[PDB]
């Protein structure tokens, strides 16, 4: 690479030994099983980097990790993109057939799996024949990740390259039929730290990441970076935990005994944590948890504020670094009660720091922000992926018009504040009016003996589409079509026709299809009705 | 230019449209003339990019601003270079013939010119012969920039163009004979914004810049874009107050009356503002103040601490961004007593996010960090001029061994908490035992009836310089050499030889030779010696 | 395209209408179904043209076909490359998981499916998310193709670009866990139909292609270009007949009632074909055919010969064009008895024209070509696929040492005859004396009882590999593992120690893996058993 030093390439490199703070006593924290400073941190970075360079990683080449929230996921963060290599995070949640795909297309040459991983890799192990080494990683002495850094040393000077080298990658399950591969550069990395750390940090009071936190993520490390969180906190040289596998009552302990104060989770790990038995006696006071990936209930932010947690919503996707909006509170709404809190902390959130931000409809004409008119999020900023990974379609219809296209309806009020309403592919085109699937199944969701609700939506003559619904009910508390028709009925707001009591034909199915990953397969749900 | 919608450029667009907040109803402030909201700005900044292109104003020209800090001289950050233009700010406080040759070096297309400068104009407009048009500023009615935007709509289409391009350039007096140009470009300033907004703001509690706080600049809008501080103070869509020429009592009333949090200025103008009769009276709890531009006295920074003011230093110069390194304290240190508060909050600093600093020998060897050991600080940045502006021996120095040279001669401790010392020029080669002339300088300036101290150091047969020191007197209270080096002697450290009375040969002198900026010139001083 | 005329492009355009001999009353014959003269076949390649274009197929697009071997095919194989599409070939025997993964790899946007493989799509529609529109193709007069041909003029221009622009494309499955993606240019294709038809055709008296042959596939035409024969047949001008779904007794009636004189096939087909009742009535002097994909049995080639049929072998990969070698017959070979010739006709062939082959070790050493050394088959020729599509590891892989590796293991003698042993995979390794599974699988198939041996080799501390066996057994006929182990004995020559019956182990098992294709897949079997 031709190196001109006046012109600065912007590399992760950079986020380690150019941080915000660095204090070298400052502690990592893997759970209860190590702990180390943050000197020793830099320097099992460069005993990994050396570790990859004797076992032939070069740059552009693809190291996969299969592994829990740990300080050698973190070490894998910093070192193997330093060193020029990609870093693969493989979703251990998929299906072993999933996994498998990820690993032939992404092509890994290393692959740092953890043992407990390991009856997944047996199950693939035979159809890969791309991977020349496997790490296994243990949470005790007898790892070979910790084997293969003692025989290093803790110097190691790290190339400089084009910031525009790919950095890392990983796939998305979305609804494409395979998995799709996004990957980020080292400057686009480096963009979202700081325009994040621009965005949260220099709030007034409320939802803050500053140098004074305790970091622990209770999101994956393999979903989206983590959400580009260990990244900020790295360079902000805050204390960080890592939790392993999460288990409630581990992370409760942990946030208690290690006064953690921010964290970020999706909504279902936060329910975990409020309704584990410990955490009654537990204070929360002084915890700062931003909740993403999905829609954040109002009761369970209601819930997390009567516990004095600093609750707020995010939102982001694979494909857009993730980080693209958060919510921050002016300090008039912090003053407000708590239902109206709650409400605010609930929304989708401002867009963060460089983004652009647009709700469009079919041809893009980018529709006014109103707090009712919905539309599909189309994103400019500069952590976006470019493409899909060795696709074509899929790429070019990510980038329609020339902008990024989330697949996300929202409105946006007028002071700024996003609110996801459903998916694109979950709209039902009942005409020219438009509904999302989500508000009613929120609305069928408050019925005496739901359980879940699915609603799909059919073609029909008339209307073009009449949104059918799937119920699941308590066991043994049968409730008939025409029960729950009446009690759908009568609500606020309708389309087309009173409270849509003839096209709502609500059916109850013994069970709701699933991903992988666990949101609800509409797709598979519409095979067994159209 | 072909826009890649994916490929992201780092745009000052993207500053002003995709900011960390932005309230349409925020204020900007210009003193007591004029009061608009964050939509008038806007709508003003679009009117200007109007205004500018009807005057012929294309991408690749040269606009140059000599105005006082006002509502204008923001909207001349954003407008012209986000129309592809270059903004020269001129330096009106440099000499008439110095504005000339920055003018005619930078080729200016359009000067906007405060009126109050226009006898300043008077002198060189007849050799200009490279500018087509004057507009003349005002703070009435009666301004010719306001009567040129009151022409122009409000909707303006940005261009969208390669992110290295140049948006900002001014030049510096420095030691070169003549003003040395630099220029920054659009992806450097953004990253200034977003690399000390990281910094500054995610600190714990001290010397935070946030969403909550008001801006109002006491550092020269010429200089160095003020610190690149307004752009920040726009990102995050704070109220701003510009006061226009500086003036102890406006100053102090628009602090007052405009609740101002946030400031920035030279330690002279803090000083100034401290000793103001009407100071007294006033409540500085809530106002913090970063000190750069020159090394902030312990004396000043206790006093103002005493006055309840969170008084912090910053380093920084015109190549550099100009911020590398602010003064962030610990928790562990906002306890500590008031002098030790003082004596930290007067370092230098901690260097910035994505700042990489050293301090290294005439070799470049990379001096170890011991807070003793003097260098001279060399540093990479992703906010570094490239070069100097049409010239190449002086670039070629300024980034010699592939690092830019301060110098600035400084030690770094243990923690990381830079110290300046002197200039590099300033050094006097006593032997291989270097000192430093402002150490001796401080020495001789606690005399009874001393008024300024400069030491300067002319060549010896044994030594090969020895510090020669000239002292101006108060009126009337005459003291002789022999009273100055006895009261020089008997201090903390000395260099080869006792106390160096055979060395110091201390002279009185009528006057110091001073730069139009008002730092000593120890150039024109070793005339008058050797 | 900056088409000079002088510069000629080696285009299938070329092949269709610049042929060796062009008959426009010759007919294309699909089985009972169809019969159209060649002008009637041009006439629908350039209607099927202006259809494509209709349709919104661009050049650089790809056009899918799930088809059996119809005149339908036939104008595939052509009109798809000839206006710069790529022909994506399915293999319609693949499981519906592999078809999903094939078509998603390839992108194709246009599909050609016929009714009878629409249950295989239906498992899979909902996964593609990449095809814009299916044709459904019929034998009869509802065909969506026929249809589409219908609306469109008989004229077109058929467009000259580049001659290394890809035509054809197809997956095979092999050992790689995913179907790997080789793809034909223009040249690649034209060059060997020149080549092979310049190596069959120019023999004396056997194993002739000539302008007066009739011509049937019995070899799918998703099976590499259907071993590039139909080009070869079309450029000759000859009668084509395409007998659609096979079915042994359409078959013979076709070869009966067309006069068909040469053809293709595995060698299971040719056994069908003999077996039928039907069979043994017809008359088989006239009829040539040529067995690949498999090695051709001698007891086989002896029954063929017996009904005086011209069989031969020959050999490829979908990889290879397909054709590398074909068993070409000097005539003092041809004045052999039955048992000879057999013995002759059997083997791997000699390689083809421009097909340089060479038999070499594990480091490329090229293996002296005696009847006994046996090495891997290394290829160049001018129809090599130059790596597999969307792949790297295995593509070089495929290319190392600067040639075509086949993992065919095999000898040549002196005169040029190759004699493929078994794959680079199957091979023994009992220290350094190699032996091949094959060879013990065929000595173990001569059992009064067995039905199917499968050789696999397990790992063993003396001599690396012991060939572990695997026997399939008629109904109630069981016979043991010391009885398979006597009868293995005594057999001429064996490995190391006596007659390996220390080593064989073998056992019997209810069931042998077998891909979707229908091999013997032994990485399963070694599942099972290491
Ligand atoms: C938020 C933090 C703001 C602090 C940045 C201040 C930048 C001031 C730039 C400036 O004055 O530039 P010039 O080229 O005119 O002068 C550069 C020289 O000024 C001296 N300097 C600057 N800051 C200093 C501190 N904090 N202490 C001691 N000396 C300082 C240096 O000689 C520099 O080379
Ligand atoms: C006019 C001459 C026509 C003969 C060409 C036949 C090409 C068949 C291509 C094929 O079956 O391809 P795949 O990738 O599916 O399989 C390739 C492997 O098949 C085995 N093979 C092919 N021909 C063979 C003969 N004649 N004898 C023994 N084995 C054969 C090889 O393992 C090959 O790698
Ligand atoms: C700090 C802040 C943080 C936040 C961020 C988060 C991110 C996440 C990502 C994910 O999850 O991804 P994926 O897997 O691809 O997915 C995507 C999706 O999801 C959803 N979401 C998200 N977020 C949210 C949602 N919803 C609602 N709400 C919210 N917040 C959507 O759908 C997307 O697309
Ligand atoms: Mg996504
Ligand atoms: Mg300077
Ligand atoms: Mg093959």
């Amino acid at each position: 690479y031709v190196n001109d030093p006046s012109n600065y390439q912007l590399l992760i490199k950079n986020l380690l030994f150019s941080p915000v703070a660095f204090n070298p006593e400052q502690e990592i924290v893997y759970a209860n099983h190590r702990r180390h400073s943050y000197k020793t941190f830099h320097d099992r970075v460069r005993q990994f980097a050396n570790a990859l360079t004797k076992m032939g990683v070069k740059k552009g080449d693809t190291v996969a990790v299969m592994d829990y929230d740990s300080h050698r996921y973190l070490e894998c963060y910093f070192a193997i993109p330093m060193i020029g290599a990609k870093l693969h995070m493989i979703n251990v949640r998929l299906s072993p057939e999933q996994i498998l795909y990820t690993i032939d297309h992404a092509e890994d040459d290393i692959i740092l799996i953890h043992e407990e991983f390991l009856p997944i890799l047996d199950q693939i192990k035979g159809r890969i024949d791309t991977v020349t080494r496997y790490v296994v990683l243990r949470d005790d002495e007898e790892c070979e990740y910790e084997r293969l850094l003692e025989q290093e040393s803790t110097e190691y000077n790290f190339p400089d390259f084009d910031e525009n080298t790919v950095a890392t990658t990983f796939y998305t399950t979305g609804t494409t039929g395979f998995p799709k591969g996004v990957f980020f550069t080292h400057r686009q990395l480096v963009l979202h730290t700081m325009g994040i750390l621009s965005t949260i940090g220099t709030n007034a009071s409320q939802g803050r990441l500053h140098q004074g936190d305790i970091y622990m993520p209770i999101t994956p490390m393999f979903h989206v970076h983590a959400w580009g969180l260990p990244y900020m906190a790295t360079m902000l040289g805050v204390k960080q935990v890592y939790p392993g596998k999460y288990v409630p009552d581990v992370l409760l302990n942990l946030i208690e005994q290690e006064k953690v104060t921010f964290s970020h989770c999706v909504p279902t790990i936060l329910h975990l944590l409020l309704s584990s038995p410990k955490s009654k006696a537990m204070d929360f006071s002084g915890w700062k948890v931003v909740i993403g990936g999905a829609a954040l209930p109002k009761a369970l932010c209601k819930s997390a504020l009567e516990r004095d947690i600093d609750v707020f919503a995010g939102y982001g996707m694979s494909e857009t670094g993730p980080i693209l909006s958060i919510v921050q509170l002016t300090p008039e709404q912090l003053e407000l009660d708590v239902d109206q809190q709650a409400e605010y902390r609930s929304k989708t959130g401002k867009k963060v720091a460089l983004v652009e931000a647009y709700i469009v409809d079919e041809d893009m004409n980018k529709l006014p922000h109103d707090g009712e008119t919905a539309g599909e999020i189309v994103v400019r900023a500069p952590w976006l992926t470019p493409n899909y990974y060795k696709d074509n379609k899929n790429s070019k219809a990510l980038w329609r018009g020339g902008y990024l296209h989330t697949g996300d309806v929202a409105h946006i009020d007028d002071e700024g504040f996003i609110k996801i309403t459903d998916r694109v592919k979950d709209m039902i085109k009942i005409s020219g009016e438009w509904v999302s699937s989500l508000e009613l199944e929120d609305i069928l969701h408050q019925h005496q003996s739901v359980s879940e609700v699915a609603v799909i939506g059919m073609p029909h003559n008339k209307w073009g589409e009449v949104p059918l619904a799937l119920v699941t009910l308590k066991e043994d508390a049968q409730v008939t079509e025409k029960e729950l028709l009446g009690f759908a009925k009568d609500f606020i707001n309708k389309g087309i026709l009173a409270r849509e009591a003839l096209l709502l034909k609500v059916k109850i199915v013994d069970e709701i299809a699933k991903t992988s990953v666990g949101k609800v397969d509409k797709k598979e749900l519409r095979k067994l009705h159209l």
